[PDB]
Protein backbone atom coordinates (compact mmCIF):
# COMPACT_ATOMS: atom_id res chain seq x y z
CA UNK A 1 0.00 0.00 0.00
CA UNK A 2 2.92 2.60 1.00
CA UNK A 3 5.42 2.55 -1.81
CA UNK A 4 9.25 3.44 -0.98
CA UNK A 5 10.02 6.70 -3.31
CA UNK A 6 13.05 7.79 -1.68
CA UNK A 7 16.22 6.19 -0.79
CA UNK A 8 19.27 7.72 0.40
CA UNK A 9 22.47 6.73 2.21
CA UNK A 10 23.88 8.08 5.57
CA UNK A 11 27.36 7.42 5.68
CA UNK A 12 29.93 6.90 2.79
CA UNK A 13 31.49 4.14 5.07
CA UNK A 14 30.55 1.30 7.29
CA UNK A 15 32.88 -0.95 9.92
CA UNK A 16 31.57 -4.34 10.72
CA UNK A 17 31.66 -5.98 14.24
CA UNK A 18 31.55 -9.18 16.01
CA UNK A 19 28.05 -8.16 17.06
CA UNK A 20 27.26 -7.88 13.46
CA UNK A 21 27.60 -11.74 13.25
CA UNK A 22 29.69 -11.69 9.86
CA UNK A 23 27.29 -10.16 7.95
CA UNK A 24 26.35 -6.58 6.50
CA UNK A 25 22.93 -5.89 5.61
CA UNK A 26 21.64 -4.74 9.32
CA UNK A 27 24.41 -2.24 9.19
CA UNK A 28 23.86 -1.40 5.29
CA UNK A 29 20.10 -1.12 6.38
CA UNK A 30 20.89 1.36 9.40
CA UNK A 31 22.81 2.97 7.03
CA UNK A 32 20.11 3.90 4.58
CA UNK A 33 16.60 6.11 4.95
CA UNK A 34 14.09 5.20 3.06
CA UNK A 35 10.67 7.37 2.54
CA UNK A 36 7.17 6.75 1.09
CA UNK A 37 5.10 8.48 -1.55
CA UNK A 38 3.98 10.74 2.11
CA UNK A 39 7.57 11.41 2.39
CA UNK A 40 7.26 9.72 5.76
CA UNK A 41 10.34 7.23 7.23
CA UNK A 42 10.09 3.40 6.46
CA UNK A 43 10.83 2.16 9.83
CA UNK A 44 10.67 -1.56 10.94
CA UNK A 45 8.02 -1.32 13.27
CA UNK A 46 8.39 -3.78 16.35
CA UNK A 47 4.27 -4.29 16.04
CA UNK A 48 4.78 -6.26 13.44
CA UNK A 49 7.73 -8.58 14.37
CA UNK A 50 7.75 -11.10 11.86
CA UNK A 51 7.74 -8.26 8.84
CA UNK A 52 10.25 -5.86 8.21
CA UNK A 53 8.77 -2.76 6.93
CA UNK A 54 12.52 -1.11 6.00
CA UNK A 55 14.07 -4.24 3.90
CA UNK A 56 10.80 -5.06 2.49
CA UNK A 57 10.62 -1.41 1.58
CA UNK A 58 13.94 -1.52 0.16
CA UNK A 59 13.45 -5.07 -1.68
CA UNK A 60 10.78 -3.48 -3.50
CA UNK A 61 12.93 -0.76 -5.60
CA UNK A 62 16.12 -2.88 -5.50
CA UNK A 63 17.46 -4.51 -8.82
CA UNK A 64 20.72 -5.43 -7.03
CA UNK A 65 23.96 -5.28 -4.84
CA UNK A 66 27.45 -5.36 -7.01
CA UNK A 67 30.23 -5.64 -4.73
CA UNK A 68 33.94 -4.57 -5.81
CA UNK A 69 35.57 -8.14 -4.64
CA UNK A 70 32.81 -10.93 -5.00
CA UNK A 71 35.49 -12.90 -2.43
CA UNK A 72 34.96 -10.49 0.03
CA UNK A 73 31.76 -9.73 0.22
CA UNK A 74 29.24 -11.80 -2.24
CA UNK A 75 27.34 -10.08 -4.70
CA UNK A 76 23.05 -9.99 -4.58
CA UNK A 77 22.00 -10.33 -7.94
CA UNK A 78 18.56 -12.22 -6.63
CA UNK A 79 17.09 -9.62 -4.09
CA UNK A 80 15.05 -11.70 -2.07
CA UNK A 81 18.43 -13.51 -0.98
CA UNK A 82 18.02 -10.33 1.94
CA UNK A 83 15.49 -11.99 4.50
CA UNK A 84 14.62 -10.88 8.27
CA UNK A 85 13.79 -14.52 9.16
CA UNK A 86 14.82 -15.14 12.62
CA UNK A 87 17.67 -12.32 11.72
CA UNK A 88 18.83 -10.16 8.84
CA UNK A 89 20.82 -11.72 6.59
CA UNK A 90 22.74 -12.09 3.75
CA UNK A 91 25.22 -9.75 2.44
CA UNK A 92 27.86 -12.62 4.03
CA UNK A 93 31.21 -11.89 4.47
CA UNK A 94 33.21 -13.89 3.21
CA UNK A 95 36.82 -13.24 4.25
CA UNK A 96 38.23 -9.95 6.09
CA UNK A 97 38.53 -6.97 3.80
CA UNK A 98 37.03 -3.83 2.31
CA UNK A 99 34.39 -3.32 -0.44
CA UNK A 100 31.88 -1.10 -2.24
CA UNK A 101 28.76 -2.02 -2.30
CA UNK A 102 26.90 -0.38 -4.87
CA UNK A 103 23.17 -0.54 -4.59
CA UNK A 104 21.50 -0.52 -8.17
CA UNK A 105 17.76 0.28 -8.01
CA UNK A 106 14.96 -0.57 -10.90
CA UNK A 107 13.93 1.47 -13.90
CA UNK A 108 10.39 2.78 -12.05
CA UNK A 109 12.17 4.11 -8.80
CA UNK A 110 14.11 6.65 -11.02
CA UNK A 111 16.96 6.14 -7.90
CA UNK A 112 20.29 6.48 -9.10
CA UNK A 113 23.03 4.00 -7.73
CA UNK A 114 24.15 4.39 -4.10
CA UNK A 115 27.99 3.08 -3.16
CA UNK A 116 28.37 2.03 0.32
CA UNK A 117 31.73 1.27 1.39
CA UNK A 118 32.08 -1.31 3.55
CA UNK A 119 35.01 -2.77 6.00
CA UNK A 120 34.79 -5.91 7.49
CA UNK A 121 38.06 -6.19 9.90
CA UNK A 122 40.08 -8.95 10.29
CA UNK A 123 40.03 -10.67 14.36
CA UNK A 124 42.74 -8.81 15.84
CA UNK A 125 44.91 -9.48 19.81
CA UNK A 126 42.31 -6.79 21.75
CA UNK A 127 39.34 -9.60 20.92
CA UNK A 128 41.22 -11.95 23.01
CA UNK A 129 39.88 -12.04 26.43
CA UNK A 130 42.55 -14.51 27.53
CA UNK A 131 45.19 -12.28 29.67
CA UNK A 132 48.88 -13.65 28.68
CA UNK A 133 48.36 -16.45 26.39
CA UNK A 134 51.63 -17.86 26.09
CA UNK A 135 53.86 -21.04 24.71
CA UNK A 136 55.81 -22.84 27.27
CA UNK A 137 57.56 -26.47 26.72
CA UNK A 138 55.20 -29.78 26.85
CA UNK A 139 55.20 -32.24 29.59
CA UNK A 140 53.37 -35.13 27.41
CA UNK A 141 56.25 -35.92 25.11
CA UNK A 142 59.43 -34.50 23.19
CA UNK A 143 59.38 -31.97 20.52
CA UNK A 144 55.76 -30.65 22.18
CA UNK A 145 54.52 -27.11 22.94
CA UNK A 146 51.98 -26.23 25.51
CA UNK A 147 49.37 -23.05 26.03
CA UNK A 148 49.45 -21.10 28.98
CA UNK A 149 47.83 -18.14 30.96
CA UNK A 150 47.76 -15.73 33.27
CA UNK A 151 43.36 -15.11 33.67
CA UNK A 152 41.06 -17.03 32.30
CA UNK A 153 38.74 -16.79 29.01
CA UNK A 154 35.52 -14.83 29.30
CA UNK A 155 32.46 -17.36 29.85
CA UNK A 156 31.39 -19.15 26.95
CA UNK A 157 34.47 -18.11 24.79
CA UNK A 158 36.45 -21.27 23.14
CA UNK A 159 40.02 -21.03 22.16
CA UNK A 160 41.16 -22.80 18.65
CA UNK A 161 44.65 -23.59 17.21
CA UNK A 162 46.24 -24.11 13.81
CA UNK A 163 50.35 -25.27 13.23
CA UNK A 164 51.98 -24.60 9.99
CA UNK A 165 55.18 -22.99 8.91
CA UNK A 166 53.17 -19.74 7.92
CA UNK A 167 50.41 -17.87 9.82
CA UNK A 168 46.44 -18.94 8.93
CA UNK A 169 45.24 -15.49 8.10
CA UNK A 170 43.34 -13.40 10.61
CA UNK A 171 39.22 -14.15 9.75
CA UNK A 172 36.50 -11.27 9.67
CA UNK A 173 35.07 -10.66 13.35
CA UNK A 174 32.14 -11.97 13.70
CA UNK A 175 32.29 -15.14 10.78
CA UNK A 176 31.59 -18.22 11.64
CA UNK A 177 34.76 -20.23 12.75
CA UNK A 178 36.12 -22.28 9.77
CA UNK A 179 36.22 -25.78 10.70
CA UNK A 180 38.77 -27.17 8.37
CA UNK A 181 41.25 -24.29 9.16
CA UNK A 182 41.04 -23.97 13.22
CA UNK A 183 39.99 -27.47 14.18
CA UNK A 184 42.00 -27.96 17.46
CA UNK A 185 40.31 -26.41 20.90
CA UNK A 186 42.75 -25.23 23.22
CA UNK A 187 42.22 -26.38 26.95
CA UNK A 188 44.83 -23.99 28.40
CA UNK A 189 47.32 -25.56 30.76
CA UNK A 190 46.59 -29.07 29.25
CA UNK A 191 46.74 -28.79 25.33
CA UNK A 192 49.85 -29.59 23.52
CA UNK A 193 50.87 -29.30 20.36
CA UNK A 194 53.63 -31.04 18.21
CA UNK A 195 55.53 -28.65 16.40
CA UNK A 196 58.85 -27.57 14.51
CA UNK A 197 61.03 -24.46 15.88
CA UNK A 198 60.07 -21.89 13.65
CA UNK A 199 56.51 -22.52 12.79
CA UNK A 200 53.48 -20.55 13.32
CA UNK A 201 51.11 -21.36 15.59
CA UNK A 202 47.40 -19.31 14.63
CA UNK A 203 45.29 -19.01 17.36
CA UNK A 204 41.55 -17.68 17.48
CA UNK A 205 38.91 -17.05 20.02
CA UNK A 206 34.91 -17.64 19.42
CA UNK A 207 32.37 -16.55 21.48
CA UNK A 208 29.24 -18.94 22.83
CA UNK A 209 28.02 -19.25 18.93
CA UNK A 210 30.72 -20.29 17.42
CA UNK A 211 32.34 -16.94 15.72
CA UNK A 212 35.42 -15.65 15.44
CA UNK A 213 36.65 -12.77 17.72
CA UNK A 214 40.09 -13.09 18.93
CA UNK A 215 43.18 -13.92 16.94
CA UNK A 216 46.77 -14.13 18.02
CA UNK A 217 49.88 -15.80 16.50
CA UNK A 218 53.02 -17.09 18.34
CA UNK A 219 56.44 -17.82 16.33
CA UNK A 220 57.76 -21.30 17.82
CA UNK A 221 61.17 -20.93 19.31
CA UNK A 222 63.46 -24.12 20.36
CA UNK A 223 62.93 -22.69 23.67
CA UNK A 224 58.77 -23.05 23.48
CA UNK A 225 59.60 -26.61 22.60
CA UNK A 226 60.28 -29.91 24.83
CA UNK A 227 63.39 -31.80 24.88
CA UNK A 228 64.07 -35.23 26.64
CA UNK A 229 65.52 -35.89 30.20
CA UNK A 230 68.88 -34.81 30.45
CA UNK A 231 72.09 -35.84 32.47
CA UNK A 232 71.68 -32.12 33.95
CA UNK A 233 68.57 -33.03 35.83
CA UNK A 234 70.42 -36.27 37.37
CA UNK A 235 72.28 -35.45 40.39
CA UNK A 236 73.13 -38.80 41.90
CA UNK A 237 75.82 -40.94 40.73
CA UNK A 238 74.68 -44.60 40.31
CA UNK A 239 77.27 -47.49 39.79
CA UNK A 240 76.61 -51.17 38.76
CA UNK A 241 77.69 -53.18 40.78
CA UNK A 242 79.21 -57.23 41.01
CA UNK A 243 81.44 -59.67 42.23
CA UNK A 244 80.96 -62.23 45.03
CA UNK A 245 78.39 -59.78 46.99
CA UNK A 246 75.80 -59.43 44.33
CA UNK A 247 73.63 -62.55 42.61
CA UNK A 248 74.52 -64.37 39.57
CA UNK A 249 73.46 -62.52 36.68
CA UNK A 250 72.67 -59.23 38.43
CA UNK A 251 73.83 -56.13 38.84
CA UNK A 252 73.74 -53.93 42.17
CA UNK A 253 73.05 -50.03 41.62
CA UNK A 254 74.86 -48.79 44.24
CA UNK A 255 73.23 -45.19 44.99
CA UNK A 256 75.34 -41.77 45.73
CA UNK A 257 73.60 -38.69 47.02
CA UNK A 258 70.22 -37.70 45.63
CA UNK A 259 68.67 -34.44 46.32
CA UNK A 260 66.40 -34.65 49.48
CA UNK A 261 63.03 -35.89 47.76
CA UNK A 262 64.48 -37.30 44.68
CA UNK A 263 63.63 -40.74 43.71
CA UNK A 264 65.16 -42.60 40.81
CA UNK A 265 63.50 -45.89 38.66
CA UNK A 266 65.78 -48.14 36.67
CA UNK A 267 64.36 -49.84 33.31
CA UNK A 268 65.12 -53.79 32.68
CA UNK A 269 68.44 -54.53 31.18
CA UNK A 270 67.95 -54.53 27.13
CA UNK A 271 69.96 -54.93 24.05
CA UNK A 272 69.81 -50.72 23.65
CA UNK A 273 68.74 -47.94 25.92
CA UNK A 274 65.12 -47.61 27.21
CA UNK A 275 63.26 -44.36 25.84
CA UNK A 276 63.81 -41.10 27.38
CA UNK A 277 61.13 -39.39 28.52
CA UNK A 278 60.74 -35.70 28.62
CA UNK A 279 61.64 -33.39 30.88
CA UNK A 280 58.42 -32.79 33.40
CA UNK A 281 56.43 -35.57 32.69
CA UNK A 282 54.67 -37.21 35.70
CA UNK A 283 56.39 -41.00 36.36
CA UNK A 284 52.55 -42.37 36.84
CA UNK A 285 52.61 -42.04 32.80
CA UNK A 286 51.85 -45.17 31.69
CA UNK A 287 54.72 -45.83 29.04
CA UNK A 288 57.06 -44.01 31.98
CA UNK A 289 55.73 -46.43 35.04
CA UNK A 290 56.00 -49.41 32.73
CA UNK A 291 59.01 -48.81 31.36
CA UNK A 292 60.80 -48.11 34.74
CA UNK A 293 58.87 -50.07 37.10
CA UNK A 294 61.60 -50.65 39.29
CA UNK A 295 62.51 -47.87 42.02
CA UNK A 296 66.24 -47.66 43.20
CA UNK A 297 66.35 -45.29 44.86
CA UNK A 298 67.82 -47.20 47.94
CA UNK A 299 70.95 -48.16 46.47
CA UNK A 300 70.46 -51.74 47.89
CA UNK A 301 68.54 -52.42 45.19
CA UNK A 302 70.21 -55.53 42.49
CA UNK A 303 68.26 -55.96 39.02
CA UNK A 304 68.71 -58.31 35.54
CA UNK A 305 71.79 -58.10 33.41
CA UNK A 306 73.92 -59.46 30.76
CA UNK A 307 77.03 -58.01 29.28
CA UNK A 308 76.34 -55.83 26.06
CA UNK A 309 72.69 -54.99 27.57
CA UNK A 310 71.98 -51.27 29.02
CA UNK A 311 70.79 -50.11 31.84
CA UNK A 312 68.81 -46.51 31.78
CA UNK A 313 67.82 -44.69 34.85
CA UNK A 314 65.22 -41.57 35.12
CA UNK A 315 65.42 -39.08 38.28
CA UNK A 316 62.10 -38.43 39.77
CA UNK A 317 61.64 -35.24 41.49
CA UNK A 318 59.71 -34.32 45.08
CA UNK A 319 56.14 -33.48 43.07
CA UNK A 320 56.53 -37.00 41.11
CA UNK A 321 58.16 -35.07 37.75
CA UNK A 322 61.12 -37.09 35.98
CA UNK A 323 64.34 -34.72 35.95
CA UNK A 324 67.11 -36.64 35.01
CA UNK A 325 68.35 -39.69 32.67
CA UNK A 326 71.06 -40.99 31.78
CA UNK A 327 71.83 -44.78 30.58
CA UNK A 328 74.62 -47.03 31.70
CA UNK A 329 76.26 -50.19 29.54
CA UNK A 330 77.04 -52.81 31.84
CA UNK A 331 80.08 -54.87 31.75
CA UNK A 332 80.86 -58.69 33.10
CA UNK A 333 82.84 -56.93 35.92
CA UNK A 334 80.11 -55.45 37.66
CA UNK A 335 77.58 -58.44 37.49
CA UNK A 336 77.85 -60.85 40.52
CA UNK A 337 78.81 -64.12 40.65
CA UNK A 338 77.32 -64.90 44.47
CA UNK A 339 75.24 -68.20 45.15
CA UNK A 340 71.59 -68.27 44.04
CA UNK A 341 68.30 -66.79 45.93
CA1 LIG B 1 7.96 -4.51 11.39
OS1 LIG C 1 30.66 -13.39 24.40
OS1 LIG D 1 64.28 -31.22 43.76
Amino acid sequence: TLKATVVTKKADLIELDAADNGDALAKLLANLDIKDQNGNPMVDSAATPNTNEKLQALKSVLSGIVSSDTSVIGSVSNVDNLKDDASISGLAVKKAGTVTLTLVFNEDSKIAPIAITVKAPAATQDGVTVTGLDLVPGVTGVGKTKFTATDKIKSGHKLYYAVDDSAVPAPAVGTTRNSTKFANEITVGTTEVAANAGQIITVIEVDSSDRVVGYKTFTVEAADLSVAADKTGFTATVTPTGGNQVTTGKTLLAVSDLANGHKLYAAAAGSSAAAAPVKGIAYTDTTVRTTYGTEVTSGTVEVDAQDGQHISIIEVDENGKVVGYKDYTITGIQIGTKSAS
